[PDB]
């Protein structure tokens, strides 16, 4: 699997990127010099959890191509965009590592936080390694960066054994929270890389990302080893965090620059728990803007607070019996009959548990859209098109060209089992019903 | 209401119809010299029992047009078969009393019985009233009928109260089975009549209807009155009775020509047992086939016959609990999901009472149609075509085009009330269904 | 008229047929160097007779495309089954005449008698003509046909008078039974011929027929003259007819190989004698298919038998008188107007003389159509159809998609002397008509 | 090389193959947590032996896709089908190692053996790994796997030096049997396959095969190491020996569980005489098959059998001189001019010396064709597909759709040397030809 971010002479440049699981879309970057495949033990962590990990490998790293042009955080942000673009992700989380922090923060500042969701810090490069005079907070002089460059450009197979040394703090971890055949393998990763990627990439380090950190807006992750030699703590995350004090900061205590491994069961646990609040707040938006559709083609009065209440009520957690909503639905004077399908339809989905209730009468009546040959051909025919969606506003707004009594047609359609569309597609369909019918 | 049925000079020839109710069409054809009103007591009856009544007054007669010319049975029938086909009527009824009986035999002979269900024949003129001597049977000879177009002739208003006398047995029945005032909108609607129809109608009443008698292939029925002044039971109704035994014969006693009014209670009672027994004979014969259909399915063994035997109990009156019967099906080992469908799809359709019970999932999914679009798409279209389909083996023979796949879909389809077809339809659709079956 | 048979190069290879007469169809295959004029003398003979002349030009001979490939019997009979299929003759008569009857052995071999009722060989090739030593009753050595073959291609122009000597047997002849005319014209058929197929017929004649003639299974004859001397009768018909006893054995005394012109008296009579046997017997299928049809329409009772009883009379030969009839018919009662008028069409049809009378105003009222114009329009719609139409399952067929409404017009439109179609297609809309009655 | 093989999220399932060499299709199927590259030792051997070796890798291993998704033996199984029929392989031979054979066992049994001419199962999963109640001949408890896949989990890198350790039986064969820096490649390749696929592997090793080995109809090899420790000879290849009595049982001396590589020696040898000896012996059930194909347009009698006998001794090695049987075979009475040029075609193509012989001028004359040129151009069109085929079913299936007359002339097309077919190919136009003569 790769994708085409850019073209050298006769050849385009692709990267080697890794979709798997069905859910919210965690993309995760690595660091130096890895790969995606350095992700596995959050890779396998966030798939048990009902993630939708997606990883992919640096240009010049892993199985990507490796060309000698465009080693600047610039350019590894616009690599980062194609990906993000090409899979047309929304809601996403980008979580970084080493490097990968980078691409995180200057993606965010350039392109913006359209497409994500929150974002996640992993031993962090931020705010800016270069020490400087103006910039006092750095880590190391300029010096110190050119001796790594010059160093790989000698021998930089020989220098990854001893860069892994400091990147895993083998002189305390190596046969307790790192095996000797875990290392070996990185170091075929390492070798596995471009030759130019490999002293090219050093420079990119001290990059100066504080103009990047303020354009951060979604809800973010600071998380760091205290132990990271090659990122020392202090010059890093803890002076990120005074120019980020609103994301939530994590420090593991004596873990080396590759947490990843050696405290994977502590960056996982909070990892998966900034998920979790993250999930459940684009869960929670949705139901909300599902619920100010569906109030919108209902008549002001007392019956619409009770409505609004109820709707609440399920999508806090509040689990009412299904069968009491539905039967306190059919019962309701001055309510529109397409109205009460609408409802029903909504309460079906959010509702956790089915309890066995078979597909209430008064929806499918409601929802049957007139028994017109003609509003279900134009229902399947957008049936079809809803089964690639996977996002609420795609699905909402290509819903949107169809007529009320097709929309009504085709909720009907998913309701009887004889359609099958995710969660967000079939809200998107609703509000797109509720749409039309506040018009008129 | 009116309906063209033909042109007379600068005028078009209208009929005054009406048609009230929703369910079986009844249609009721008057006599002379009444209209369509005359069968307000029947009328009320039939729509209380949950039929769809339509009334028509002949030409000459009631508020329709009043032409000079056309005054013949095939003419009578002409008119009468417009009125069917400009209603579209299907399964349809038809009663006749006095004139109308000769209505509905010449429509039979010509037209045919397509539109037709069952038919009923009240004070017949059947087979012959002429007295000749090749037709002993007759009631009286040319000379009496020459003397009542000629008293007509005379004076057409005074004819009627003398007319309206042997009528209704005025003699025994006034003041008791028929009131001053019921009468007295008897003479009024005979003076509204035509007064070329009033004379020309009576030549009509000796009409050679033994040539149409064999072409009544629908279940029919016989009623007479025995105190029949008019047309003597033995002249009319008792050698029809002869002519066509295979006709349920009813003889009322004592009641006069006009037994509509003065014997409603006893016509009426006659009249509904005998729709009620067509309509249940028409169905057992549907029910028996749609069965060996659905057999042939079934793998022969000892499940088969529990099968058979529950569809035959349902079939009878052996009303099952629809949720026991639905219990049993899901719970069988050895037996297709899709057959499971089918079954399900049967009993729904055939046991009397859903009893508030919900569409079961087990069949919905079973008659999903794989969920894909393509398959919808083409059930669609044929629910198109199924839906201005109204005979078993006219919806069956144009669903056997489709594919099995198709069709389980377009099945699931009506299932989930997303479509409507009459109960004759949707089982032409099953059976072709379990057509596509049997072949593999 | 022309029926492609096959392809050579940039043209493609067509033969001339002709096809005249109704009734049972005969093919004639002509013999060298003639064509299908030749049988002009028994052409005439058969449409006295009342049936279906069909005759063709064999590649290279007459009017038909002249190519340098294929001669031989394998494409003979390719050639053959080609035009029967095209015509899609059902129970047809094959007679062969010199190389025509290979063409009928060749083909009932090969492809069996699926359209084939009976044949006819006339101056037989069969079974063999070369003589060897495993068949010495073979008429000539190979030296013979080979000295044939040079001789043409030599000068074929004057070869063909020599042939033509030989072939009516001048000497004895010419004067008497056949005219100097007569010969001009043969010589001129075979001047037109094909120059390669005048050369490559020859080598034909000496092919081996002792493997097809066991698949004669349907009624065969064998007729051929005893001064034949091209064909030698010894070493021809008598061989064959020990090969095929059960076929019927015809020896003309004193006829020359062109016994067609020069004893078309003998060979009439035989011919027509042998398909006399089997015209009546295919005729007799047909009007008891109509019979069957005609009783489909009539209510079961003593009048059933009677009607069918004066339908076989008729139809055997016991002309009843058609007034007496007519006159039976229209005194019926329990028979509707529209039964007595398909009767009368029938009785009308079949009874050999029409006997001066005029056309019954009964039947015209029977199958006016009720007058109707939209009936009528659809019936002129049948009838230039039916005018097209040559056979009774043919015009049968395409009759049962009108009304039958429009084909009791339609009927009518025939019986009023206002439209032509042959009596066999005015069966097969009988028929259709009666079927369509019999649904209802 | 790749074949997708299914679709994920945005990215496509693919696998990467390998096809060399020219002959017998022999797919290789390789174990966990290798590639098809560890085949190279009988790869190497196989294309010396003149057959087509074909390599694939298992989904989420080798350089193969590695999806999270569709880890069981019904994928993998789907996943071999879709490769086979890609590469439309005909009369190929599934070879299975370790968890291999599993797919090899259960392709047979759900998909048949269509294309499959033989299987063989080295290292056996069969019949079943898990030890139960119900299945006493169990390998190991379910704990023991759960304590694999956990340790998996746990460092996949690691677990693989102690896999490795048991999988070839280091403690033994290093140094000897296997170098150490064989095992340090097998440890990477190890490595390069997915983490996922490293962990869910374990749980399909217990999959019960007990339902699909009575599929198993093509003959069958199982071969197994007695020092087996991951998969103990008991457990695995002598039940499964008694579950398959018709196989072909050899039991490797000593031999670990990679004995692909230790004792490839032995597994060569036992291999190649495995697929040696099984294409001669359908070899010899073709050439019955072909024979009784030419006996399928013989006459029964004394002569059907004199021919069945002259076929069977040149088919053995009993050298007829090809002048005799030549002389034989013309001079046969009751005999087609057709049969005796396909009996004449097939004992030229069998005799194993020509002898000088010209070709035979009585099989020329047979299989010409007519001398239709039609039947010529079809010969040249079928005779094109014929040369790119080099298997008898493919050759023989694609002749079929061509016409008797073509087949007959397309033999002579190759027996006049204007052709050349290898002599599988040309024995399916054989058996084609006499196909479709044996319906007539």
């Amino acid at each position: 699997p790769f994708i085409t971010v850019g073209q050298e002479n006769s050849t385009s440049i692709d990267l080697y990127y890794e979709d798997h699981g069905t859910g919210t879309p965690v993309v995760l970057i690595h660091g130096f010099p890895l790969s995606g495949h350095s992700w596995e033990r959050q890779s396998a962590a966030l798939l048990d959890a009902g993630y939708r990990v997606i990883t992919y490998d640096r240009r010049g790293f892993g199985q990507s191509s490796q060309p000698t042009t465009g080693y600047d955080y610039d350019t590894f942000a616009a690599d980062l965009n194609t990906v993000l673009e090409t899979l047309d992700l929304q809601d996403a989380v980008l979580v970084g590592f080493s490097m990968g922090t980078g691409e995180v923060a200057r993606y965010v500042s350039s392109y913006g936080t359209a497409r994500i969701a929150a974002v996640a810090f992993l031993a962090s490069l931020e705010p800016f390694l270069l020490k400087t005079d103006d910039n006092p907070d750095g880590a190391a002089p300029q010096e110190f960066f050119d001796g790594i460059v010059a160093a790989v450009k000698a021998d930089r197979y020989a220098f990854y054994t001893g860069f892994f040394n400091d990147f895993y703090n083998l002189d305390e971890n190596l046969g307790t929270r790192i095996s000797e055949e875990a290392v070996r393998n990185s170091w075929n990763t390492a070798a596995s890389g471009g030759f130019f990627a490999a002293a090219a990439a050093p420079t990119t380090w001290y990059t100066d990302f504080r103009a990047d950190i303020p354009r951060i807006d979604v809800p973010a992750l600071i998380l760091h080893g205290t132990g990271d030699r090659t990122l020392p703590i202090e010059n890093t995350a803890r002076v990120f965090h005074k120019a980020l004090p609103s994301a939530e900061y994590v420090e593991v205590e004596g873990a080396p620059h590759g947490l990843l491994w050696t405290h994977a069961e502590e960056v996982n646990t909070a990892l998966l728990a900034f998920l979790a609040k993250a999930q459940e707040a684009q869960k929670q938006k949705l139901l909300t803007e599902v619920e100010t559709y569906v109030l919108s083609i209902i008549p002001s009065g007392p019956l619409k607070a009770e409505i609004a209440q109820r709707l609440e009520d399920v999508f806090a957690g509040k689990n009412t019996d299904l069968e009491v909503l539905m039967e306190w639905l059919k019962t309701r004077p001055i309510l529109s009959p397409l109205t009460k399908g609408i409802l029903g339809f909504v309460f079906t989905l959010t509702v956790p548990s089915e309890r066995g209730l078979q597909r209430r009468r008064f929806v499918q009546n409601a929802l049957n859209g007139n028994g017109d040959p003609n509003n279900m051909d134009k229902a399947v025919k957008l049936y079809r098109k809803l089964k690639r969606e996977i996002t609420f506003h795609g699905a909402k707004e290509i819903s949107l060209s169809y007529s009320a009594g097709a929309l009504a047609s085709c909720m009907g359609l998913i309701y009887n089992r004889m359609g099958a569309v995710t969660t967000e597609v079939a809200f998107g369909l609703v509000c797109a019903t509720c749409e039309q019918i506040a018009d008129s």
